[PDB]
């Protein structure tokens, strides 16, 4: 899979593609694929890719009609465009994501497939192409099975289609396919940087340049066409939130050359005390779902990542967990701008059949898609594997195959996952936990909702927690809901009130003091978000209430609270 | 099991609007939101309520409701609140005429009863379960199409969901009249099988029968099992006819409970190729039509909806009605006995079903059960369907063979037919054949064959000539091809989806029609345009299998006028 | 003006699916999409296109068949292709059953025809400006309400526009019948009345009006203006009846034309407070409903449609429709009389429209003619109705009997009717009453009176006695009260919008008209809810009034039953 797409040679195939509905799965035993027309007069075809229902690409599909909403099933997306076969230089389809799982069909004939909807995936067509005119032909499905990833059930809505770019790539004839180049992990001198060809051919010779600095390495590849070497890096200033650097890096090759903006950091962990390079920081984050609600539709462009970081920026973050899955690039390249600190995991969570090894495998595979995208992402703090879990046999393995797949990888960032297993015993009036997994970590995020699934058993000021004292603590997930407007008195949880909410998180803040390891804290969630269990008719409405801001885009009171506390950090 | 003619008994109706959420998930069951809790501390909530939000009509499907709501599969919860009275002396039931596709249903907090199969009725006794006023009732209705289903996972017609026909409060007296079944012993003018059983089991109870028109009145007593059964003889007895429908005032009574029914009287009998209703032989014009009204894109439950879908039939001119793949309501059945139509009604057992699942096959035995015993005494119907188009293979004929044995263990006065897809050309012979014993075991054999549509026409119409099943009584069940109203188009060319080429399809099958000694029945598919998610064709289907005769909007097209002419000459 | 009996003609139907445009601005006429004008080189360019997106059926309302389009008021650009062979011998027409409000037709690339009303049927003679082959047909349809039209700027029911009724190419020879008139004579019981006109207003020319079944054949002749007419006595008649509803084989010759048609034959008197069908008095057991299918949210127009509103209609008990506030489409109509439905057909003006807008008064008395040409030989109408309830004035009375004048001159063989809401209690007298010097003008009256309902029990029911125009046979037209099916509720607490309060209301209704000496009929409004824009309740209304007998959804209510069970003591 080939690395920075953004920095190669593409044309985008964005735009108004023709779709089927296909709610009975016919349209693959029907071959719709090749869109054929009757050619006599007694033939016929009872479908067609022209003059009907027309889907935009990139998007979700259920916020684009209200039939769709929820829609669960096969999409048939398709759409002509104009190719040129070459003599010299190579070409890929590339898709940022589709949701949940496709087949891919140029003019008659499946290319490809892909499972998993928030990881990129590719096709080569070189020798597939047709000069002049080509068809393009995909059957997206969101079928939910339990042996997915999610699963059956998940907090936020089965969002289908081609959710993000569609991209035709020309490579030279032999390229630069992937490159692993960052700050090694606990010293900030010290430069790795490993590259890898398209062909396998030993001699041939890499170089990594950054004339800002001065600097530039040469390098021969081995029969496998990889290369590898370490070297010292002078007047070096590495990015932070502070001032977020991003310089110019350089690969070139026989024929093959890239650029990208890159920055370099350390961040790595001592006791219970977080290390952004020199300083110790403490994480002031925030979530949200890859949603702009106010459509309620999937984010998916560059305008999108606008309105959701710039709406963390106000609130003042200095991190950003992007919720469950791998958001964009877009995103995830805008925030690294700006200054966020980045926490990326895959849905792994206790839903997952940990059973099943085909479900291990998936697993590791989006992990590694996740890493190896964003593996030059210096804003990209931690690696999450798994939201809660439960200790169980199989839960154990499953997760340590999953760092093991990870680390395998790229060990500079950090492997976090989160925990719903604080529980108060009241013999000792404090908050423990007892998980044995918890050792393989460098940080430990807990997901609690104080006063809002759990009641408070004691005063805010006295509640302590002994979770966990070794390693850092997170508090990934808290908060409670409110409707934007609706007023009520503040010691009613069921009135579903910024009142309410605002008291919710004023007993937290004062929690948080009783307890010696919190490094960050981050609020569930920024946006209100689409989820299909939040079922209550007049305060929910499918919608998850716990957001600072509505899904109108206009903040509660609760947001003005958090921002006075971030303030003091 | 099931009260019969519940139409005739004590009955409230709980229609209406009942509150709704959609549960794509399926996360309902695990809340019990059947519990229907509130609020009531500081700390307390839920994350539903049944009420200020979604309301569906009651019945009906959800589909037509709402757009988002048109493709949707899964659970929709259906809740609403009911005042009723514990009667110390009375019983309470809860009646479903049909909840599709498959159900749990919830009273007062507690499951207390499930049903699957969407298309026929099914009753819970809530007698101990009822509160004394306002009472709360859940229903979990779900429509995942499953491999273990009937139907399965893919069929010709739009997957609705809901509550689609009453939902009915039943008061009976503790001892009551649970069933009969009163018709003409077939082939006999006039002899009358009356088997009658009471709900308790009990020795020596009196029970009546009266038809006060023909001066007939006929005492028996219950065996040990509550049941009573006699034969006995009838005269000046007019005879149910699709030429003059009549119908007699029945009565059925025991020492506390009485029921009246509209009931006629027939005999349908095949001898060798022809079909005979009460003595004369008779051809089958015939048509069917989904359980939809197309206008609105919905299923049909009321009696307004059975005269817009019979009036159009007798419009038509014809004598039957194929009420196509499943059993419809008591409703249109009613009305359709009443107007002189011989109905065929089926199980949608067809080739996709899984008949290597023991379960499945014992689903298809319930299903075909409720269905005869609810209609068993409408003499309007004179053929039971046991399945659509299937493959010969030796699981699907232990299958289809036990459907036969179950339903003449329940009813031997009506024929039993299936429909077959399996009419093939040879140019050896120059003729139209079958290869299928299943046949042998069949009173009628119906044929679904498209000419000039799906199967194009190799030799010319008036020189296609049939040797299918040569020793039985054949009905094409299915013919026809698609047309859009209002969109003229050239006549030889399938792919213009025109009234003109329809016609003339239908000009040539009449042809055809004449070169086939056994045939006894023909009956276009389909009488309305109706809905299906298989009909793609942006512009000339739009989810539409436009083979109606009639438009999805209710207007008739060229080919209709043609089938009117054919059946003038009957 | 319009040719009669427009369905035994030589017809060819253009419904089906048209291309429409949405103008929200009415700034379709403007750029003139009526000559679908398709971009010719790199320098042109136009916003428009006539084909690739949204298509309305026809025929049909528009509001019902996209969500957008529900409350939609403003232009529709309906438009579509078709063929056509140029006949030198024959003449063509398009004819429009009914277009909702008002349009400008546009054959080809320019204007051809306009009318304004949207429940009665125009036509356009196209003959010489049919091209060969390929024709377009745009049509500006438009429902905005204005303060001059009938109706205004409110009405209780829902403001369904465009192509709501078919729309045909007529074929008729050089010289046709355009018009013919037969009807058995008033109050005589084996008289005919015979007239027939032609388009060549032409002398000597010879017509034959002839019934097979009664072996009766009359001959005539053209004066100068091509209109003959005779009156004859026949022989054996059976007469149209409730009952048994005798419609007969019409065929009528020209020289190079004949139109056959089912008609019937009855006499519809009043004398004294007594309503006389073939001699016979008889009491009215009437419903009304609108033309609309409720559980569809639109306008009817097919027959299939026709059949479900009658058969709903037949079930409960009635001999009489009044086919509500306008004249609906000949589908139902003409199955009502093949059904043995006494019909009642009115033209919507009302207290809301301009009486001072002599204008008005024009389109008022052009719709009346309209309503009564179309249904000339339709024998099941029984009424001409001229108004819904109005309010004495000297603006309204002149009004009022213009259309009476109207009418009169082009029928005579049915009553004419208005309706009233001035029945007032005397607490003095005990007694509800009216005054109204106008009613003695016509030959029956209708009163629209909601006891318990909009108006309150001033009297315990078995008290209501009613002295309203003692002379006059009178009809209560409309009465009734909301309820929604399903909803239960106390039967003394009218907002409970309850079945159980709905059906005492009926039970009340019902005993005070054992109270009305010249009661000769009762009507409930209505039979099934129907759309209207100000029954706002949110959670008992939705758009609906609950009225009907029968709910949206088709289910009957509670009170359905007493109106049948009334029903039948009166036979």
């Amino acid at each position: 899979n080939i690395t920075n797409v953004y920095g190669r040679d593409i044309r985008s195939l964005n735009g108004k593609w023709n779709a089927i509905i296909d709610l009975y799965d016919q349209g693959r035993g029907m071959k719709v694929y090749r869109n054929q027309s009757p050619k006599g007069n007694t033939d016929f075809y009872e479908y067609s890719f022209q003059g009907g229902l027309r889907l935009n690409v990139p998007g979700d599909w259920n916020s684009q009609t209200p039939e769709l909403k929820y829609y669960e099933g096969t999409v048939w997306y398709a759409r002509h465009f104009d190719a040129k076969r070459l003599t010299h230089k190579r070409q890929f389809l590339y898709f940022g994501a589709v949701s949940y799982r496709c087949r891919v069909y140029l003019n008659g004939a499946e290319i490809g497939s892909h499972e998993g909807g928030f990881t990129p995936f590719q096709i080569e067509v070189t020798d597939l192409l047709n000069e002049g005119e080509n068809f393009i032909a995909i059957e997206v499905n969101n079928r939910r099975t339990k042996d997915a990833i999610p699963a059956m059930s998940f907090d936020w809505w089965n969002y289908g289609g081609i959710t993000r770019d569609v991209l035709l790539v020309t490579t030279p004839q032999t390229y630069l396919e992937d490159y692993f180049i960052q700050l090694d992990k606990e010293s900030p001198n010290r430069m790795i940087a490993k590259v890898a060809l398209s062909d396998k051919k030993a001699g041939e010779k890499i170089t990594v340049s950054i004339p800002e600095l001065k600097t530039s390495i040469d390098m021969l590849t081995d029969a496998e066409g990889k290369a590898e070497t370490v070297f010292n890096i002078k007047k070096l200033e590495r990015w932070s939130s502070e001032n977020p650097k991003l310089y110019e890096v350089i690969v070139s090759s026989a024929n093959d050359r890239v650029e990208e903006q890159i920055g370099f950091r350390n961040i790595t962990v001592k006791g219970t005390d977080i290390y952004l390079n020199g300083k110790p920081t403490f994480m002031c984050s925030i979530s949200f779902h890859e949603e702009i609600p106010q459509r309620m539709g999937r984010a998916f462009s560059e305008a999108d990542a606008a309105m959701l970081l710039n709406e963390a920026k106000a609130l003042g973050v200095n991190m950003i967990r992007l919720a469950h899955y791998p958001q964009n690039e877009y995103t995830v390249r805008l925030a690294e701008k700006m200054g966020f600190i980045l926490w990326q995991e895959i849905p792994v969570w206790q839903g997952i059949d940990f059973t099943n090894n085909n479900t291990r495998k998936k697993a590791q595979r989006m992990l590694s898609e996740m890493i190896k995208r964003d593996q030059n992402r210096c804003a990209v703090g931690y690696w999450g594997i798994a939201n809660e879990t439960q200790p169980s046999k199989a839960r154990n393995e499953f997760l340590t195959s999953l760092l093991e797949t990870g680390k395998q990888l790229d060990t500079t960032r950090l492997y976090v996952a989160a925990f719903d297993l604080v529980r108060f015993n009241r013999e000792k009036k404090r908050f423990v936990m007892e998980d044995s997994f918890t050792s393989q970590l460098d940080v430990v995020a807990v997901n609690k909702y104080m006063g809002w699934y759990h009641p408070w058993p004691i005063e805010p000021e006295n509640a302590v927690w002994e979770v966990i004292p070794d390693k850092p603590l997170i508090i990934s997930e808290f908060g409670g809901e409110a409707l934007y407007g609706q007023s009520g008195d503040e010691n009613v949880a069921s009135s579903w009130s910024e009142e309410y909410q605002a008291r919710l998180y004023r007993d937290n803040i004062r929690m948080f003091d009783n307890i010696p390891n919190l490094r960050g804290v981050s609020p569930w969630i920024l946006f209100d978000f689409r989820s299909p269990f939040r079922f209550h008719p007049t305060n929910q409405d499918g919608w998850n209430r716990k957001g600072l801001v509505s899904d109108q885009g206009i903040r509660k009171k609760a947001w003005y609270l958090m921002r006075e506390y971030y303030k003091t950090k």
